[PDB]
């Protein structure tokens, strides 16, 4: 048969959605990222926070670990997170407790992440300096905070990538190079539909659970 069928239809189904109320609601999540362009230094290291605890957990639990903590992510002292974190339902409070704490150095992250080039110098520095903090969750935290041309890759994505032919094998561990390889794959998709790759990640979720969160 026709090998490009599927991607031909995930591009029709997009053009559906994009047509339809879902593409208000992708907008409205879109412009609540735009919004941290006038949000505090501490309302950045917040998001930066929901990523860190992002891993082998759930976006609705971050947001709720993140109403339920909030300002402790910046004054709690390291034995008091642990247990809210352990208490709140993570598995890894040890670890993430830790990793936090650890970024306080740079708690005035959003004048260090718009002190750079742009996104994907500042994404290097991320991933150089933070503990914690991947290519996938660096990704996501500038995705988080305004940031359009970065590739969010889970390993939901890279399953349908694979078992789409997009790549020839789940690679579990993403080096630099092979993040920006998969990455420039997403962006040639969301070009073919005329999405930024913020907007084409929550199209995909959006696809794949019918919901809307970050």
């Amino acid at each position: 048969g026709n090998h490009h069928h599927h991607h031909m239809m995930l591009i029709k189904k997009i053009e559906e959605l994009k047509n339809s109320e879902i593409k208000d609601i992708i907008d409205k999540r879109i412009q609540e990222f735009k919004s941290f362009k006038n949000k505090s230094n501490e309302e950045w290291f917040k998001e930066l926070c929901f990523c860190i605890l992002t891993a082998n957990f759930t976006a609705e639990g971050g947001i709720r670990i993140q109403k339920e903590i909030g300002d402790g992510f910046l004054t709690l002292p390291r034995e008091e997170l642990e247990e809210k974190l352990k208490n709140l339902g993570h598995r890894f409070y040890r670890k993430r407790a830790e990793y936090i704490v650890l970024a306080r150095r740079f708690k005035n992250i959003k004048d260090i992440v718009e002190s750079f080039e742009n996104e994907k110098v500042a994404r290097e520095f991320l991933v150089r300096n933070i503990k914690g903090i991947g290519y996938k969750e660096a990704s996501h935290f500038l995705r988080n905070v305004g940031y359009d041309d970065v590739a969010i890759i889970d390993r939901h994505i890279l399953r349908e990538l694979y078992e789409n032919n997009y790549i020839d094998e789940i690679p579990k561990t993403l080096s630099r190079r092979k993040y920006l390889e998969i990455e420039n794959i997403l962006r040639d998709i969301g070009e073919e539909v005329n999405l930024k790759l913020s907007e084409l990640d929550l199209y995909i979720w959006y696809l794949r659970t019918g919901k809307v969160l970050k």
